């Protein structure tokens, strides 16, 4: 039995929640350019891939995907100037989670995970999440409870760590396009990822300081901010089951049975 | 090579916009009931099958799909009650319009295709465009140029529609989980149909007016507004083929090489 | 005694209100062309004075009609580019309604009809609804109801359409400034159209798809969906009591004593 | 020939407009108690009918009125506590006025008279104002120019006050509902008022500050702010005079030919 | 022990909450022009001030100022053309208002006065609390009280008035960068007050109507609208015991130990 | 002469935007538990402290502050479920920021800087930027720049840091109402702190998962994320040198006399 509610039945997505105990899952990503080598739908196909996998573990469900996210800042996505890329205001981001939150709850769901996949949405959608259960508190309902999460932060394991980035973590607002991402497509989406294309530059700097509008010579000329010459199915298979299993575990700690 | 806007990397999405006439689609769906015997996704899955389909004949691009629509009315989909069912408030799904021509334009693009698959979207992807395009010619830019339209419109031939509709045709309204979405699941998407559950009710009828809050007798149980018992896989193949040739010649005509 | 809220005294309102059963209309129009024959305000002044008639009839009151309305649209209304037409954005509108709800929860009313005049409006009037009635329920009001109908729809009888249309009716979708409105506009306030203006052009037809910005050339050059040489004084006044009895039938249903 | 838009073909407003200095007017007013003896649609009543006059006086064209309005005010309207009274949110109320400017200048108008017939309005029509200039500053338009007013503000010359108040004038902060609106309307609308219903209560006062939520023992119980015994349609008869003919002065000087 | 919350710890803010009849104060400015004798901020300091004395006076507490404003309209602040002068959109000043508000109430405080300094600002406090109170009420919430006031409507003595105005008081509305302001200054802040600076024009004169966009021929030159020539420290000394003596005795009236 | 905005007349503030190279300085703040042992408003006066020492510096403006901020987050200011936490919602902060860049613009001004003293504010002065630069397009001005910066980001510096904790540095993350905001206090507001009531607890940890509603039990009693126990004035002088110096540098670099 699929674990996207979008192939469920009305039927069978009501039997569900009326089992009581309902884990909702929903992808948050964006559609924003990954440099010369990949394809720029990986902030939605990789938090819904570790979403589908999750799912099949705990027994929860995975909402469609959020498909366009919070406008590229240059720090971390490359900048909005680029082309492809394609972004919302904040306050529709915000609203979109909002929205779905009032829906799911009216359904007589409680429980939802949000997976962030775009470094830029996190702020958006934690107030879409307040505003939601504002709203609900209004309405006299006070045991609706989220838990939001950007898959990539589960990546601890200093041993892991040192495994992806021999020469050191910089960061994962410096991973954009870079080996963590790149690898992850190679293990799920190798078709959409052509390494040869890869644009092997030295790791992105910025002063301490944000410049508006984005100057766009700032920024590698590729869009990455930091190479994914290293990327491998391999590791992209280890970031996957890493990010799985703890993710796996911290929903059931949160949505205990 | 990919029509998906989403599957191709920045660059390749650049040089199809430099080439001057590229043409962008973008379906906008909703996530709802449809019946016992079909999935939630139809209103996202339909448009892009077609979508993809024009594409690839006409050599467009197609952008990823708005997944959750305006809320379900009575008269045209069931209704906002059913559980499963999630939809935007119609600002939200304005604003994601908007924002998303907003941006195609920052890229160079100026000819757009929404294909509507969710029947109650309409007035506010209409009032998207047209924030959007009034923000436009505040920057002095004329020559971004909308089609809109609805699938199910292009099937106009009566020898098609008696086929479907033996007994009469009474309307895309009317048309919620029946027929014609039915069949076009059934060729599409076969595995997430089960024609075995279809619910054989006759079709839903309505006064000459409708009533707040949503009165659930009114639709029939299983939220199915027309019966899909008739509803095959040649049918589909045939819708199939009517609306993606109708569609490929009205952007042809409205976006000429 | 007048049945119009706004020509009583608020002493008056109080105890109508108080009577535990009052019943409120409220006409949405818009100011909009209405070709070279006809003056522009029809789509207030036509629900206005079938709400009038009702109310006479039900014992119900009408509240102050909205006189601008969603922007025109090629299809039912010739298109937001005329000289005239004066129209809001679907925010504004959407707003006006929830505002209105809002208030007439406060005073104790628990029965609305709003009475569309203008085709275009019907979605942001839906939304309105939908947004006054969730804040109600905030509120701890769920007793509160409405009714939503455009005056047109109750003349259905293809007995009182072979009358009024001995040459054929061509259908509704053509009826902008038509022989329907230009009839009623006869009947209720001839000297507001001038029957030899009337261009008796072939009645408009379009592609299954819309066009943004509007191509101007797509509508009839006088404004007219179609012809309105045929209209006549008892043409309306069918159209009138019909449509009176219809919805006086409807509301007494909905809202009985 | 008629001096409202509402009343004209589009032919007719367009020729009017394409003369080239026309001069539009838009009365803004409300639903709103008026005391034991006088309707509620008083604030809509009187600045169209001093517009109506003034139109034909100086060749402008009169606007549909904005029917509803902001919040009454306890200090200048009652309070908001009132049955009847039926009120706009600002933001709707500010949208409204920005949406209509929008629009008249679309059709080429660039002469706007706001008349203000409720003073609590005031406040969210300069935002309009405003909001809807600034947009056309984007488009490089600067020559679209508004003359706001108060009708009542024309009726401050001490002569004149003499004449309406021979026995002493006590100020305009409690001209809610008491001579000055109702001898207009006795003057203008003798039908909607019964001056044997007025509730003869000494005149409102406050302290220098306003309480929230409002407490309806500060307002006088009929709703009025003072006595409107003395109203007569003679005094009617001359504010009605002096008001065109000032505002006509006026609006000639700001509009010349 | 200090009357300002920023300066309190959130354990000697909660003990005072906790108390039971504690009250808060927030004052209301702006950043403004204020002649050639005078600084911007004057519509800060000048409420902060007040503030301060009558909460030292009766034990209340006062809250971070607004600093930024609605925009100067040229009848009552010689209008937002100036240089220096930076102004809120409505819904902006509304929506801070209206935050802070549903904030104190999260805290458990229920007694607030809104201190405004800024005399344009008055409307959009008035819609702030009314939709900060209306969400309270949908959250059960029936017993927060607001007191708003403008700070120099407490100056009612005719003694007093006369002391500043010795050839007569014109209004409120007139009095910018003035006798009254410029007095409380030269009390308060001596320095960053140049009395030697002041141009002795004549005070502003206006038709009863407005213009927009604003016309700066229409304000005197130096954004006074009215000279300050006459002003003194006595004078704003004087002022200053006479606001603060009433709005302590105020506050004590509306929300008693 | 002082280097604030609001101290100075207008027509000071024109002489100094006449000049060319005109750079105004913001502090976006916070009004915010800070622990037992330093009052709420910290996240005002200290980036408004830092601009005031850069702005003597390299003759530049300092605007009057934004004293309420987003709200708090658990990982990086406690959380906002505690008293005294006075937060705007994210569209309320991000307007603030608009209107007043709208307003700068207008002014002539082309150079300015944002300084962050909140954490959780930055992505909502992000949104603020991008609105206001995206309306300063639609007039053809793309000649404004901002930029915007965290202060405590230019504690760069590792034999800085090794100054400031000889202990070792135990990161950012934690730095809420610890060692170096206090430090910086004890040097700028000394009477604002009693480090006698600061509770030394470990440093705060957290999962890489964040849940709503909050669960205070995640947050140290006292609020603060960690210890400030080895806070010191000669620590607070080092980091104040430290950040004056380079945030000068910065902004020489981008904005050149
Ligand atoms: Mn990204
Ligand atoms: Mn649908
Ligand atoms: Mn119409
Ligand atoms: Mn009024
Ligand atoms: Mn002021
Ligand atoms: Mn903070
Ligand atoms: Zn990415
Ligand atoms: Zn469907
Ligand atoms: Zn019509
Ligand atoms: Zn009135
Ligand atoms: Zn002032
Ligand atoms: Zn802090």
């Amino acid at each position: 039995k699929s674990v996207f509610v979008g192939e469920l039945t009305w039927k069978e997505y009501e039997a569900r929640v009326a089992a009581g105990d309902c884990v909702l899952m929903l992808p948050v990503g964006a559609l924003e350019q990954h440099g010369h080598h990949m394809c720029m739908n990986v902030d939605v196909l990789l938090p819904t891939a570790v979403c589908k996998r999750v799912a099949e573990r705990i027994g929860a469900l995975v909402m469609p995907g959020l498909q366009y996210g919070y406008k590229s800042q240059q720090k971390s996505g490359g900048g909005n100037h680029f082309p492809g890329t394609t972004s919302l205001d904040g306050a529709t981001l915000t609203g979109t989670v909002q929205d779905i939150i009032r829906e799911l709850a009216r359904h007589g769901a409680r429980r939802l995970v949000l997976m962030n996949g775009h470094y830029e949405n996190s702020m958006f959608i934690v107030e879409g999440i307040d505003l939601a259960l504002r709203e609900l508190r209004y309405a006299g309902i006070q045991d609706f409870k989220v838990v939001v999460l950007s898959y990539w932060d589960f990546v601890k394991d200093p041993a892991v760590i040192q495994q992806l980035y021999p020469e050191g973590f910089l960061g994962w607002d410096i991973e954009h396009g870079g080996v963590f991402e790149t690898s992850l497509m190679l293990a799920l989406y190798p078709d959409l990822v052509d390494l040869d294309r890869v644009v092997d530059h030295p790791p992105a700097t910025f002063p301490p300081y944000d410049v508006f509008p984005v100057d766009p010579a700032r920024t590698p000329a590729p869009g990455t901010l930091s190479s994914a010459k290293t990327a491998s199915r391999e590791k992209g298979e280890l970031i996957l089951e890493v990010c799985v299993q703890g993710i796996a575990d911290a929903i059931r700690e949160e949505f205990p049975p």
